[PDB]
């Protein structure tokens, strides 16, 4: 089911989930156990997650079929990085006769160390080509989505260019997108405002992470750019070493944040499940999303 | 001299500085000091804090006068936390006695530790009332600003809300607002957009904050509400143990920032400085002003 059909008619607002491919059997066994906790909420959609550079590649379209087999609806991330221009068509064309029918169009970060951009010596450059691509070999057959930044690029010179070129993005074929993660929610309002100025008038889903350790949310937030609100860091560094107080920390704070998304009318959220079920299975039930 | 004419006659964008009154002779001639070093980078308008509850109110009157016959243009704040109306009046004549032609109509927070705001017995509840106020009795003889929220004030339980009660707050009677520190001009941009998309249109002008201490930076945005970037914290907290280098990171990062923010033609930029002169000195000169 086409995410931009799916977003059209909806009843209600889409919940779905982000996982990534494992890389051994113990995380392979980690998600089953995952979905199997999450496919009872019902979600619209489940991200299959890409490695930069195409290293994940068999892995990314197996899970994309798990998915399909557990009968959720699959959104396959694909990523333009380290790869040629066939390189990317082959494993779209791969996605796609798996019976894969909605893309995330990514071009992925450069490796460890490495600060600049520098594409494939025949590869992409930046995610509007190849979500014009996409249009280019199969039109409307497939929903294609890409990454939103409330924050802004971490690589972006000014936030004038990092949404004219989010706009050049759209432009060039987007139905959706889902943005970076963000734990105050001015952040998410700010950028929609900004964007809907912008003439750029697509649904655009909040992503949300349940923050579940106090080291990986510093981290992440340091690759990705992303702000911890101060109430939130003190709060969890006060309590870091326990891990079930952090969990409930993380969840109180995705509930609230959540609830005032929803009450905004958002048109679904996307969730950072980091392939574990606890946080989001406590955030949708304590929202009244119940089993 | 008034806040509302100097942004009507601008020559450039008003460059402006946060002050507190000391509590010793020790921080007093450190005061002097960074008022002597500062004051030749011309500011529109020097603001001093208050106050302890109204404790420390002779201290910030003693500031007031002493700004204004260093011939700098004085901007005092004003609040309505653990002081009777009447009180409130009183001060608040006693600026307006002394000369001082603008004023930071604000509320004032709990005690630290305390989560709900509880007013004096016979005191105003919200920074819109002290507007009204100032109005009633003194018209536009005096110049008003109050305090705007990029990031939501903390205590505001929807962000829909806490813009609802700005703009009532401006309604009240407000020349211009200064928001709270940001360190992602994001959050600034974002919140700008949000306000005129609620028809209010006067200058809101950013407040930044060049960080100089870690701990600092981490205790004042826990209590305030605002949000740390990944990066930077990273970054700061690398070298927390450096003041040099702290000082260092704190400076480029709020060169990148103002330099966006006046690129973009924001009417000024208002400093937190913590009564010190170096971080703001790196700033302006770092971004082309001579001293
Ligand atoms: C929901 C989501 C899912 C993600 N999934 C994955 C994943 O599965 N695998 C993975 O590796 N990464 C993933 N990422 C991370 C993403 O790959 C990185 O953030 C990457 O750095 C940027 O991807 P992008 O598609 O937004 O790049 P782009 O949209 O191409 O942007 C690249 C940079 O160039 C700029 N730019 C765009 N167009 C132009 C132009 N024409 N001229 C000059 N500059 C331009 C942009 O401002 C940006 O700074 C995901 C991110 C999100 C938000
Ligand atoms: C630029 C700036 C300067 C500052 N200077 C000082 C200072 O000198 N001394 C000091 O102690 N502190 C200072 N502060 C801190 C400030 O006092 C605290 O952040 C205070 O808690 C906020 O009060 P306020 O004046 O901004 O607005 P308030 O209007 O007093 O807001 C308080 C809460 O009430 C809500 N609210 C407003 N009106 C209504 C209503 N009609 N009905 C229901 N809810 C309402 C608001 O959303 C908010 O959550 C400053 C802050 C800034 C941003
Ligand atoms: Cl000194």
């Amino acid at each position: 089911m086409k995410i931009r059909d799916l977003l059209k008619a909806r009843r209600g607002p889409l919940f779905s989930f982000e996982f990534f491919p494992p890389k051994d059997p113990e995380g392979e066994e980690a998600l089953f156990r995952t979905l199997e906790e999450l496919k009872a909420f019902r979600p619209a959609f489940v991200s299959i997650t890409y490695g930069a550079m195409g290293s994940t590649r068999e892995r990314s379209v197996a899970w994309a079929q798990r998915i399909q087999s557990l009968g959720l609806n699959p959104l396959a991330h694909l990523t333009v990085a380290g790869q040629s221009r066939k390189e990317v068509a082959e494993v779209l064309h791969r996605f796609v006769e798996s019976g894969v029918e909605n893309l995330l169009a990514l071009r992925g970060d450069p490796p460890r160390g490495e600060r600049v951009f520098r594409p494939h010596p025949e590869g992409f450059r930046y995610a509007a080509e190849l979500v014009a691509l996409i249009r280019e070999r199969y039109g409307d057959r497939v929903s294609v989505g890409g990454a939103a930044y409330p924050e802004g690029h971490p690589e972006s010179e000014s936030l004038e260019a990092d949404l004219r070129h989010f706009k050049a993005k759209v432009e060039a074929g987007l139905d959706f997108a889902i943005t970076q993660l963000f734990f105050n929610n001015a952040h998410y309002f700010g950028f929609l405002e900004r964007a809907r100025r912008a003439g750029i008038g697509i649904p655009i889903l909040p992503g949300i992470m349940p923050v579940t350790s106090y080291r990986q949310l510093r981290r992440f937030t340091e690759v990705c750019g992303a702000s911890i609100p101060g109430p939130l860091l003190a709060k969890l560094e006060r309590h870091q070493d326990d891990p079930k107080a952090v969990l409930e920390i993380g969840v109180e704070h995705a509930v609230r944040q959540v609830a005032e998304l929803l009450e905004a009318g958002v048109e679904g959220v996307h969730f950072y499940t980091l392939n574990k079920s606890p946080a989001t299975r406590m955030v949708l039930e304590r929202l009244g999303l119940r089993p």
